[PDB]
């Protein structure tokens, strides 16, 4: 079988993992995203030890889960198993990269044998489907893959999907290069992530987005989890 799975499964259920990278361009959705991976990897092995750490320059994982972090990793509250840590420079490491690239200079010995092995490490992609965030993307896996880091799964994130004019103008584009990346990425994992009736933030709406990161979303019968954030 040829065709990829459109989920992060094979990822989250790949045990021998270190190192779990994010990356892509402001705004893509990164926090959300590395959050999202973070709280299923520490709910699913709730005797296992996660740290997720952003070099985001802002309190971005603070605002995500509503609780405030640092240079010091703390454990999120409801989820004993997870650290966040907040650093402008465990059983697995996310990493949320931004701004990517400035960060992709850091990433460049020991801890270099561990980065180009695809048993420890995988870097995660997150992109929007419009021309910027895209060929960002395709040029952040020709650095990658030059540098020998994995990249099997890509998340593009925030669509509107089929069905408001400027809706279905703003779907017209997206599907234009969402259409264009199901060519480019056929031998790659791509999500497709629903954009949601408003920001998601707090453990429990993280969850939720997550869900959706490992079962294939469908607009036409999934569609509540638009309106379903508390
Ligand atoms: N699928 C989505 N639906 C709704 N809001 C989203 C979605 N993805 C991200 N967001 C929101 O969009 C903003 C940017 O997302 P964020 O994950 O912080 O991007 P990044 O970390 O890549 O800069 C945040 O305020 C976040 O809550
Ligand atoms: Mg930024
Ligand atoms: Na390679
Ligand atoms: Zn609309």
């Amino acid at each position: 079988d040829l065709e990829l799975e459109p989920t992060l499964e094979s990822i989250v259920q790949h045990d021998s993992l270190k190192w779990i990278f994010v990356g892509g361009k402001g705004g893509v959705g990164k926090t959300t995203t590395s959050s999202s991976v973070a709280v299923q990897l520490a709910l699913a092995q709730p005797n296992e030890q996660f740290l997720l750490i952003s070099t985001d320059p802002a309190h971005n994982l603070s605002d995500a889960f509503c609780q405030k972090f640092g240079k010091d990793a703390r454990k999120v509250e409801g989820l004993p198993n997870l650290s966040c840590m907040e650093i402008d420079p465990y059983k697995t490491i996310i990493f949320d990269t931004a701004p990517t690239g400035h960060t992709l200079r850091f990433l460049q010995s020991e801890v270099n044998e561990q980065f180009t092995n695809p048993e420890l490490t995988t870097f995660i992609c997150v992109c929007i489907s419009e021309f910027l965030s895209l060929y960002e993307t395709e040029r952040m896996i020709q650095e990658l893959m030059s540098y020998n880091m994995d990249v099997n799964s890509i998340v593009v994130n925030q669509l509107l999907f089929a069905e408001c004019k400027r809706c279905e103008s703003r779907w017209k584009m997206q599907k234009k290069y969402l259409d264009q990346m199901g060519e480019l990425y056929e031998d790659y994992h791509l999500v497709k992530m629903p954009l949601l009736g408003c920001e998601i933030r707090g453990v429990e709406n993280l969850k939720k987005f997550s869900k959706f990161l490992l079962k294939p979303y469908d607009p036409k019968a999934d569609s509540d989890i638009v309106f379903d954030l508390e």
